[PDB]
């Protein structure tokens, strides 16, 4: 397949970018497709709501009364907002923990607004400032709730990571070695598998949520899919933040589905069972997971904004809030119009 | 054909980046190659030494008295440090028109030191700011050299536009209907070409130089070829600015070559004949083109370090100074390494 998004300057190109993507039920089954759906692939932020499924299965962890807010937390890369800041500190004192204890470094904030204001301020970030600190106060948490130390929470012998590991694996439906892992910036173990099951995980949060609302009966762990889930959508901007495409995506979808970016321009989405999904061949959840191969943000959210609407999933007026995301501005420095963004890509069934 | 710079995370694939690369005498034949090197390309700030010789050969503006650094200055994207407002404002003094009559905007500066400088005083940057500007003046002297008025210059139908595609098309040895046009960030006519075309010119610039130095009968057009490359190696600050890849590159080559950076990561390179392009199997000087089809810079610059290393330019003291450029640090918010560039690609003659 050659499935690329493209840029152009007068109608000339300028640059194109492959494009990977898998759509699946939510037992992992691959309904569409661009590029390679399989192709093996750093999550990195889009693996947090499996970390944080792994904090919430941590015997223990529901005792320090974590709201929706702070799960939201800890599944975000957030923007670094003052409110991001302040619940962090606030998570931190429901464990007894300081900001010493986090082994996350501070980073030039992900919104050019605050970082402006960081730098006409002559801010110095610090651990708690960074985008993974809520993934990382809830990692502390568990350490601290199972008893063998604080002291090196997010290295691999930690038994905190090696609940993460399974649990990655487990909600991948892979074995242990079909899971790579690396460091990530935010200095804890990431992981990579085929960009398809980075899709399941997200359709297995959808069904999940769709099975609560359901009244099922589920397991402990459907269960707490489901909180991840309702975390994320009632609050988005713990996710992301003001002007972020997560929060603007899962605020305009109103609880249909939740959203989450990958450093290096992975996206996922799971979609609770609607008449888009049922359209698509499905009698469940869905999952979409995007992958830019060359890394690109700015292609990554015209590329999956692009995908909802080819999809079907959500109406014109939802989806006309991310507008700005779907063509983005090509204006020069003098206020002209200079070229556009085009999706020569077509999804295989 | 296949040809990648790709970057790791422990070893597991993150980004990937498709290559394009010309290598060409001084005729323009076709001597190595990485991917598709007539990649039809947008040279953007990588046409400005053309654009310089059709300022410098119109009529009256030797009159002007622009001098070396001038010229560089014309060549340049600079990063709007203030001896490049300064000299922007000495030549619109030398031709007697203001910064109202330059048709370029402001823009966040290319350098990250500069722009944080500028966000903490509340400086907007205006006309005068533009990496650009310096061009910009030349075609105003230009305009106003024949006679026919500042209004207007950057349009294409103005003769200073006409000079400057006619001279476009020559220097790559290509009819008119063989060069693309569209409008650039600074609001000009910009060009698209073949890529190989690209390396032509700068090989041109080179031989210009050496043909100079050797005392030959030159046209008046290889004299001011000569010129333009002797101003860019002599004043390579202006050309970019402190801590910028072609400002380094240049440095460290003394005269050796000049280099010159287009937006949306295309590179051009024009060599002196020495052992190296001897060795390479030329009697003359050398060109290089380099384009990253996704735009990304920080690839492009570790790609053209990487390539004047496989071509044996320089000595491996000489490209030491561009080591942060050739391997770009890849190190996380808590000093941890985590990842790497590498090179998979394959000069093919
Ligand atoms: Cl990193
Ligand atoms: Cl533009
Ligand atoms: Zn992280
Ligand atoms: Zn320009």
């Amino acid at each position: 397949s050659e499935d690329f998004v493209v840029t152009d300057r007068g109608g000339i190109v300028e640059n194109s970018h492959r494009v990977h993507a898998a759509v699946v039920d939510a037992k992992g089954r691959l309904l569409y497709a661009l590029g390679n759906p399989t192709r093996m692939t750093l999550a990195r932020s889009a693996a947090k709501p499996a970390q944080a499924l792994a904090i919430l299965e941590t015997e223990g962890v529901a005792g320090y009364g974590f709201d929706d807010a702070d799960i939201a937390l800890m599944c975000a890369s957030h923007s670094s907002e003052d409110r991001h800041i302040a619940r962090t500190r606030a998570m931190l004192s429901k464990i007894k923990a300081e900001e010493a204890d986090l082994r996350c470094g501070g980073h030039p904030s992900l919104s050019e607004m605050v970082n402006r204001s960081w730098i006409k301020q002559d801010f110095i970030p610090t651990a708690v400032c960074s985008n993974c600190s809520g993934k990382h106060v809830g990692m502390l948490a568990g350490a601290r709730a199972i008893g063998a130390g604080t002291d090196g929470y997010h290295l691999p012998d930690h038994p905190m990571q090696g609940r993460v590991k399974r649990t990655v694996a487990e909600l991948c439906d892979l074995d242990a070695g079909d899971v790579e892992w690396g460091t990530a910036g935010c200095n804890l173990p990431t992981p990579a598998f085929p960009l398809d099951r980075l899709g399941r995980i997200y359709a297995k949060l959808a069904s999940a949520a769709d099975g609560s609302d359901a009244g099922e009966g589920q397991s402990t762990r459907c269960a707490a899919l489901a909180h991840i889930f309702r975390a994320m959508a009632r609050h988005p901007e713990m996710v992301a933040g003001e002007g972020r495409y997560c929060t603007m995506l899962m605020r305009a979808f109103d609880g249909a589905l939740v959203g989450k970016l990958g450093a290096d321009a992975s996206y996922a989405i799971g979609v609770r069972a609607s008449d888009a999904t049922r359209q698509l061949g499905t009698d469940g959840a869905l999952g979409i997971s995007v992958k830019i191969e060359d890394g690109n943000l700015e292609m990554l959210y015209a590329v999956v904004t692009e995908l909802l609407e080819r999809l079907g999933i959500g109406s014109p007026d939802v989806r006309s809030q991310l507008a700005s995301f779907h063509h983005p501005q090509r204006v020069n420095t003098m206020g002209v119009t200079t070229g556009g963004v085009s999706f020569p890509f077509k999804l295989r069934g």
